[PDB]
């Protein structure tokens, strides 16, 4: 258990040293061969039984490698990994729901995943930063769901849902009128999901 994540990681570091090495061409489908195998990797945890917490560390340390790759990629480059890495945490939320992990872990999981999509999205252009709140927009949606069939506690799904709400809020900040608009829309679609699990709880 704690030996596969170890091998893992070893790979996964191994693989972002050649996405820096190499240039942004190769940079992607690194990234999609990074996140492919932390993917493989959590449903090996998954069926092994492990601790809620392995499964958090290889999902973050994955998360924080495509952050990298998209930090030192370009525009074109942010928006796509960006895709991966919520991609990569949802399924990384489902294998903690499976194992019945401590709410907490699933948003020091979810707060991690968005807090990447924030800097992602603050790195990048207008047009950049409107797909990347829908991105982070259905990743929160995603974790509130997996909390609500968790028992969770109405303080932490509070505090998720807040934190996917200053992390929107961030992005009005960070485009001109038609993104505060939309963002307008995504936060009433957010603040709905967060309606029905508050009521349910």
């Amino acid at each position: 258990s704690e030996e596969i994540v170890e091998e893992a990681e070893t790979a996964l570091k191994a693989l972002l040293e050649e996405a820096e090495k190499g240039g942004k061409e190769d940079a992607l489908e690194i990234a999609e061969k990074l996140a492919e195998l932390a993917k493989e990797a959590l449903e090996v945890l998954l069926e092994a039984g492990a601790s809620p917490e392995l499964i958090v560390r290889l999902a973050e340390t994955a998360l924080k490698a495509l952050l990298a790759i998209a930090e030192l990629g370009g525009e074109e480059l942010a928006l796509e990994i960006a895709r991966i890495l919520a991609e990569l945490a949802e399924v990384a939320l489902e294998v903690l729901l499976e194992l019945g992990a401590s709410p907490e872990l699933i948003v020091r999981l979810a707060e991690t995943a968005l807090e990447a999509l924030l800097a992602i999205a603050r790195l990048g252009g207008e047009e950049l930063a409107l797909e990347i709140a829908r991105i982070l927009a259905e990743l929160a949606e995603v974790a509130l769901e997996v909390l609500l069939e968790l028992g969770a506690s109405p303080e932490l799904i509070k505090k998720l849902a807040e934190t996917a709400e200053e992390a929107l809020e961030a992005i009005a900040k960070l485009g001109g009128e038609e993104l505060a608009e939309e963002i307008a829309k995504i936060l009433a679609e957010l603040a709905e999901v967060a309606k029905e699990v508050q009521k349910e709880l």
